[PDB]
């Protein structure tokens, strides 16, 4: 069966409601004060987190070496609470998955779970006019309001929901190497 | 934890999408060709079931001995498929419950699960101007589109979602005695 228990533990301890100029998004906290949000959320220098205005200390819109959108933006937030470190639940590599759950945490849906079935390493997607890479696909009619939703299997947090076409849903991959402690680089 | 596995088994085998003049509702099939739907769905002599026009052979809008709305309408449908008999999962008596799940099956949400936490035997509710009895209440911000949604705990199907006020959700109780094989009574 789908790993509902795992999805619930991730949602309970590692999600907040984020709100930008573009609306509300489920937001996955990954470690310390670092979280993710879809790039098309258009994060600025402040953001609402559970309706509390919060400084965005850093925001990195990920792109691959072809200079193509990956649709993940990693943010560092000025908050007191640390997120439980869930980096060990992130996949090392691209993969396909079975019996995944999509989990949403917004004002409208504070806690909701959708089994999306098989998830395929899809690759290239034209997302609302933006070429995008490293997309995961599931055959489920996902809707507006579900962006940022966390895609899991038991023991793995594999991506965040970013798009759909009325029949299929698409998530941006999360990989373990996106969040490893590193060194010195001018990035803005 | 919440009984997601049980909720999923009920949804998989015992729900259809019903559509009346008032819109779409999750519809729980109980046994044979007998199902339930909230009375405010305004069931007529035909109904759409998974988008297929279907004759409604009988419809009984339940009321208690005070002649007050219970908000459950039991329907008998002209379909080929029988529903798996789930009467043994229906509670005998009114009760309070822990860690319930609300499960929705509509066109917009073909499969969605919401843990609603504690469910209380609430009693009287004024439902959109209609006095209504035998209501179950949960502290969860349920929304339009969730009516008919099935409320479960492990091993019990306890009600169907009928209402909310933005902070709380309300279900009409299901009791085992609503569906027992009986005898001869002019009811229309
Ligand atoms: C989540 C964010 C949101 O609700 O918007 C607020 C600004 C939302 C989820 C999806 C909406 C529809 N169902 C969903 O699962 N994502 C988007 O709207 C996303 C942009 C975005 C905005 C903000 C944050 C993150 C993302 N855009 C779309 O999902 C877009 N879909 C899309 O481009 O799909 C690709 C299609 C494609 C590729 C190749 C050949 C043919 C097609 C095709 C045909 C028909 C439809 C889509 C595609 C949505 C907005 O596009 C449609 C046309 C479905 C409305
Ligand atoms: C499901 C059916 C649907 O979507 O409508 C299509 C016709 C829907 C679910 C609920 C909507 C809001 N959140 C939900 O969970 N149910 C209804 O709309 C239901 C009527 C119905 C129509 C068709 C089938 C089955 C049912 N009506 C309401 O839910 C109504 N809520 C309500 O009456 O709550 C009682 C309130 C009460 C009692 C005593 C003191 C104070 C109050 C109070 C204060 C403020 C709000 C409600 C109540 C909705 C429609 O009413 C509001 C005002 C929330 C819009």
């Amino acid at each position: 069966g789908p790993g509902f228990d795992f999805a619930q533990a991730i949602m309970k301890k590692n999600t907040v409601v984020a709100r930008t100029e573009k609306g509300e998004f489920t937001m996955l906290g990954v470690h310390d004060r670092v979280a993710v949000i879809p790039t098309h959320a258009s994060v600025g220098e402040t953001i609402y987190i559970n309706d509390v205005e919060t400084k965005v200390l850093d925001a990195c819109a990920l792109r691959d070496l072809t200079d193509t959108n990956l649709e993940i933006t990693i943010v560092k937030l000025d908050r007191n609470q640390k997120f439980r470190d869930i980096r060990h639940f992130l996949p090392r590599y691209e993969d396909d998955y079975n019996d995944a759950v999509l989990s949403v945490h917004t004002s409208k849906f504070p806690n909701m779970y959708i089994p999306v079935g098989q998830v395929t390493n899809y690759g290239f997607l034209n997302l609302g006019g933006t070429p995008t890479h490293r997309i995961l696909m599931y055959n489920f009619p996902t809707r507006a309001g579900q962006c940022g939703g966390v895609v899991t299997t038991t023991g793995k947090v594999i991506g965040i929901h970013v798009g759909g076409n009325g029949a299929q849903g698409f998530a941006a991959m999360l990989l373990h190497s996106y969040f490893t402690d590193t060194q010195k680089h001018h990035h803005h």
